[PDB]
């Protein structure tokens, strides 16, 4: 088999070389524009339109959990990859983890109190809070997906209440599950502390706006660890600036690198980080490619896979 | 049964209450000087030399997990209490979980260099950074009890290595045990991060000075749980300028409240909270007190006993 690889940032040579080792009877090589020779597979991320156009590969895998760069590429330009190619993202690969880690570690932070004490340092200030307790603290996630069931898994080891808003419901044991906008106003009264692990679709664009802040218990926290498209700015800025919202920890942005003159740099209650929250661990991403090529071969169900019709 | 209570800030009716509710043929009430009356089992924190001088109580009960306090007050007045009654002290109550919820959440926060990003944050400025790994961040607790265990056994759930030191070796499948002052040099060679979990006794004062902190591998983070008598507070701040010691989240202190002169306060790298990282939750001291009044009864083993020998 023949295996195109193409990705703007990443360590094109070791991906290459990692590749070969795993899938030992597979050419690998690096697409450059104007390679027209066969492939089977193509590994892609941000991949220009000629890579793709016009071949009839087996598969295509996206190597990240969001697609909506690829879809979106897609719809602008229907002749790039033919309906007859599954197209399939990076399932966890390492990023569950990641997300538990940014996840647990901040709901803590803000469930100790430690923004308060943070402000009280820095006029040299001691003075013990009051306690919060779990009862008060119920943690939303929306979207239950990959990512999303494993940080609602890692934060009721803490016993906080828990529910979870998506599509379909879920049977998980200890989490209210939410289903459909018929349920979101719902969802949102108890969330104390809201986690996005949405994806990016034309269906849940802006969905973090003043209309579902304003929906929140008060002295509520926001975690965006999916995309900057979910959040108007502006109207979570008013929320922060009204006590409406009590703090918010952003991976992502509408525009991204964050330009520097976002209020949100500078806001008191804002924490930033530039993207990083979960980032596929190579080699558990050349795994999890190479066994789903094997199961592919053999006959063998998979289900990471990408619904155009759906958007995700 | 009669039970004499004594805490100089808790609720004292609350606990009255919900002491005559757990053990409902014990008779309780609130020490007042003066008050020689009988008395079985004394609850007491900082309790002045009178409560319990020339007592034959059955047990006194320390309302904390320190007994620092208590012991270097019977060292002073050897009078307050005879050795014929048995200390003893609260054992988690709750206070387990808390040190846990304290030290994961500052742990992953150093260990994602969310202190990184809040720097490059207060300047506006975009820039991932390397991925912190595993391996690198060996993490050792300084103290192996109660509380110790409770944080090696969730910080072994993030996949961190794991060492303890203590007196006595220890055999928690996952962690590397070191015991006594002839391995403490062997132990802080690959401690990325120190947690202190100790009591304050004789031989600990003292313990985190410039020679143990210059043996901490470069980068190195503290976590200071225990007591503000384990650290030299001007030899940290030397090893925090030298670039030895990354960060510092510090609970305790030599004096308390910290005075607002110490350059703790406004350190750029050091974290402060005013003594609250585990405090006992009552109806978990009720329930640990009930419970172990009834198993003295009873003839059944306890072990949650202070040894005035050893100190702790
Ligand atoms: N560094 C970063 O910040 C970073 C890294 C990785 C991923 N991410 C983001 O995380 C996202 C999720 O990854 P994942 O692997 O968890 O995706 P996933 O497994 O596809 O889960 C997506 C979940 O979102 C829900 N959802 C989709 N459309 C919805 C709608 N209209 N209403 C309600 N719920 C809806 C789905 O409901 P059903 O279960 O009912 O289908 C599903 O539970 C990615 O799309 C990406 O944007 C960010
Ligand atoms: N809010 C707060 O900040 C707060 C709240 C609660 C407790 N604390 C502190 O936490 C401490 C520990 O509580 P705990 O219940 O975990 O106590 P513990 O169960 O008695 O554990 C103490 C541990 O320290 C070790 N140790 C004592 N002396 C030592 C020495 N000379 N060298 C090496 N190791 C030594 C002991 O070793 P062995 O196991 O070999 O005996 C033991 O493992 C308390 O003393 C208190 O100061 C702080
Ligand atoms: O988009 C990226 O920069 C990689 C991380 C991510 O968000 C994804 O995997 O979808
Ligand atoms: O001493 C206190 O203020 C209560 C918390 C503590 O440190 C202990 O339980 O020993």
């Amino acid at each position: 088999m023949d295996i195109i690889f193409y990705h703007p940032t990443f360590d094109t040579q070791w991906w290459i070389e990692a590749l070969r080792k795993a899938i030992p009877q597979a050419r690998v090589r690096a697409w450059k524009s104007g390679d027209n020779d066969s492939a089977d597979y193509a590994l892609v991320w941000h991949p220009p339109v000629e890579m793709l156009a016009g071949r009839d590969l087996k598969a295509v895998f996206a190597l990240g959990a969001g697609v909506d760069s690829i879809l979106s590429k897609l719809q602008a330009h229907p002749e790039m990859l033919n309906p007859s190619v599954p197209l399939f993202r990076l399932e966890d690969t390492g990023m569950g983890e990641q997300m538990q880690e940014y996840a647990v570690s901040q709901v803590l932070h803000w469930f100790r109190r430690f923004d308060d004490y943070r402000i009280q340092q820095n006029s040299s200030h001691w003075q013990p809070l009051p306690e919060y307790h779990r009862e008060d603290f119920t943690i939303g996630i929306l979207g239950a997906g990959v990512l999303g069931s494993k940080v609602a898994q890692s934060l009721q080891t803490w016993r906080f209440p828990l529910r979870c808003w998506s599509r379909t419901r879920k049977s998980w044991p200890g989490v209210q599950s939410f289903a459909g906008r018929e349920e979101l106003s719902a969802f949102l009264s108890q969330c104390r502390v809201l986690i996005n692990l949405l994806p990016n679709t034309p269906e849940t664009v802006g969905i973090i706006n003043q209309q579902l802040l304003e929906k929140l218990p008060d002295g509520a926290y926001l975690l965006n660890l999916a995309r900057g498209v979910h959040v108007v700015e502006d109207d979570l800025l008013a929320a922060l600036d009204s006590g409406k919202v009590k703090g918010a920890m952003l991976d992502v942005f509408n525009r991204e690198p964050l330009p520097p003159e976002s209020p949100l740099w500078q806001h008191p209650r804002v924490t930033i980080t530039p993207h990083v929250a979960a980032i596929t661990r190579p080699a558990e991403a050349v795994e999890y490619i190479s066994r789903t090529i094997a199961q592919l071969e053999k006959g063998e169900k998979v289900c990471g896979q990408v619904d155009r019709a759906r958007g995700y």
